[PDB]
């Protein structure tokens, strides 16, 4: 209760729209901007609790089009809050369960983006290790956003025999997306059981079922993405521009950051100085801090109003 007092000041809470075993998010306002944001919260002394550093910084030092956006973090006596980017269309699992499954165009539509999304996360010298539908989430534009950064530093499903067998972080997510493909465009896991040794052994074997719908270049993408060697498995670098993949595009796949923080926004800048009468260069120093609290949030929501067309107001 007291826990979240700190928190009340700034969001108005609505219900909790999803709770992992590691975390609970709910819906919420933010108050100066009526944005709608989601927050991640976190019992510190029930829980791993390197998960949640893990997953903070990697988001500090990550900033992509298709990537979850971060903008406020408050910690209390029990509790973590990350207040995120709300992701209105839900998870992609959930998509692919109401279709049966994707088609190979809708499929390449929307694998380009998850493609984008981790070429841009290793560039930056990360490796996710925990891809799957469940963790991609579409925004309010029907775009693919990647969510869940705890286990990725400097599932068993979707987990690489090597990363089981312990033994290469890149190529494991070269792994983990092959599975995702399979599943956009067949709708089960190729790699299934109720025994979690014999899904193991299933996995390690790596033979799996070829639906009669796939087209031979999906099944040629899969068996390069599916190598239980992973240096027999396709790189990263060649997944960018993979003859199935440039099908319909005729480009390979555009990975680098369209929202870079180059400099500052002026516009959210003088909202700011204006809405809380300050001193303008004083406010450009306290946002320049970048400390992510709540005039970290303020100015990045803002930056959220410009990037959907809307005006740069508070209230
Ligand atoms: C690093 O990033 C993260 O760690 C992270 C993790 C999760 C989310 C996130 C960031 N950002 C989000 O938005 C997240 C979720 N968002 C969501 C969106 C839509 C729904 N769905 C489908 C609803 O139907 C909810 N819907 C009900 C009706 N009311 C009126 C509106 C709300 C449910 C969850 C979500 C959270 C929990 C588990 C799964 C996903
Ligand atoms: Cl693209």
């Amino acid at each position: 209760p007291k826990d979240y007092d700190e928190l009340l000041k700034y969001y108005e809470l609505h219900e909790t729209i999803g709770t992992g075993g590691f975390a609970k998010v709910k819906l919420a306002c933010h108050i100066l901007t009526g944005e709608m944001v989601a927050i991640k919260i976190m019992d510190k002394n029930t829980l791993d609790l390197p998960r949640i550093k893990t997953e903070i910084e990697a988001l500090k030092n990550l900033r992509h089009q298709h990537i979850c956006q971060l903008y406020h973090v408050l910690e209390t006596a029990n509790k973590i809050f990350m207040v995120l980017e709300y992701c209105p269309g839900g998870e992609l699992f959930d998509y692919i369960i109401s279709q049966d499954r994707l088609s190979e165009e809708e499929t390449r539509v929307v694998f380009r983006q998850i493609v984008s999304a981790v070429a841009y996360v290793h560039s930056q010298g990360y490796a996710h290790r925990d891809l799957k539908p469940e963790n991609l989430l579409f925004d309010e534009y029907h775009k693919l956003k990647l969510i869940d950064f705890g286990l990725c530093a400097k599932s068993l499903a979707y987990a690489a025999p090597e990363l089981i067998q312990g033994k290469l972080g890149s190529e494991a997510d070269v792994w983990s997306m092959g599975i995702l493909l399979y599943v956009l465009m067949c709708g089960f896991l190729p790699f299934d059981d109720d025994n979690v040794m014999a899904l193991y052994k299933k996995i390690m074997r790596g033979k799996y079922d070829v639906p009669k719908w796939l087209s031979p270049s999906s099944i040629l993408l899969l068996q390069q993405m599916l190598q239980v060697d992973p240096k027999k498995r396709i790189s990263m670098k060649n997944l960018l521009n993979h003859p199935w993949i440039m099908q319909d595009y005729n480009y390979p796949v555009e990975w680098q950051s369209k929202n870079p923080f180059i400099h500052l926004d002026d516009d959210c800048v003088t909202e700011l100085s204006v809405h809380h009468r300050n001193n303008r260069q004083t406010m450009e120093d306290l946002i320049s801090l970048w400390q992510y609290d709540h005039l970290t949030a303020t100015y990045l929501l803002l930056l959220a109003k410009k990037a959907r067309g809307k005006p740069v107001r508070l209230r």
